[PDB]
C-alpha cells in the first residue's frame, strides 16, 4: 500500500524513464497499466517498493522560486538566478514550453531535482505598470 | 531493471575506471560490451546493483554556474569561483580541451564531482542582442 513519489526527467526508446527520488536519479520501467508515451518531463510519478512507476499525477506546486535570466538556445534549459545570486541552469517542464517566458519571470523550481515547473505571477510587476 | 548513474573520473589500463556516485568514489570494472578506450573524462556512466559500468553517455543537467579565473600549468584542471567567493580547482571534461577558454567564462560544474562540463553563454548578451 505505501507508495513514494519522484520527479520524471526524460523518456527512452526502451520504454524506460529517469526518476529523481531521495536525492538520486534512477532508471525505472513504467508499469503495464500506464502508457509511456503520455508521460511528460517534470511530471510527478508514483513509485513503489519495487521501484516501478505506477501512476503519474500533476506537477509540484511548492518549492523555491527563482528569477529567470535567459533561455538557452537548445530550448530545453533555462539559466536562472537563486535568492542569494546563485545561478543555476535548470530544465524546463512541459507547461513552460500564454506568451513565451521573458527574462525577469519567476519560476517555481527545486534545485535538487533541477526543474522549473510553473511560472508564478508577481503582484509587484503588475502594480508597477498600471492598467 | 533498476539502475543508478555515476560520473567517470579516470581510466586505467587494468580495465578498471573510477566512478563517483552516492557521494563517494569507487574503482569498478567495466562490462565486456563497453570499450574502456572509448570512455572520456567528465562523462556520465550507468551502473547497476552489482556496480557494473554498462552504458556510457554525457552529462547535461543542472549545476552552479562557476566563474573561471585561470587555467593551471598542466592544462587539465581549472580554477573556478562560485556565488559565495569560494575558489576551487576542478578537472576539465573532454569537450573543454571548441573555442579557447578565457578568464571569466561561465562554466557548468558539479562540486561533489569536481568537473566542469560545458560553458554557458553569457545571459547579459543573448537575451538582448538577438532580434
Amino acid at each position: 500500500p505505501p507508495s513514494g513519489y519522484g520527479v520524471l526527467l526524460a523518456t527512452h526508446d526502451d520504454d524506460t524513464v529517469d526518476v529523481f527520488t531521495s536525492g538520486r536519479k534512477m532508471r525505472l520501467t513504467c508499469s503495464p497499466n500506464i502508457d509511456a508515451a503520455s508521460l511528460k518531463k517534470g511530471q510527478t510519478v508514483r513509485l513503489n517498493e519495487a521501484l516501478t512507476v505506477v501512476e503519474a499525477g500533476t506537477f509540484e506546486a511548492v518549492g523555491e522560486i527563482s528569477t529567470l535570466r535567459e533561455i538557452l538556445a537548445d530550448g530545453h534549459r533555462a539559466l536562472v538566478v537563486g535568492h542569494a545570486d546563485e545561478e543555476r541552469v535548470v530544465w524546463l517542464a512541459d507547461p513552460l514550453i500564454p506568451r513565451k517566458l521573458r527574462p525577469g519571470d519567476s519560476l517555481l523550481v527545486d534545485t535538487k531535482a533541477g526543474y522549473a515547473f510553473e511560472r508564478i505571477p508577481k503582484a509587484e510587476v503588475e502594480d508597477l505598470v498600471l492598467e
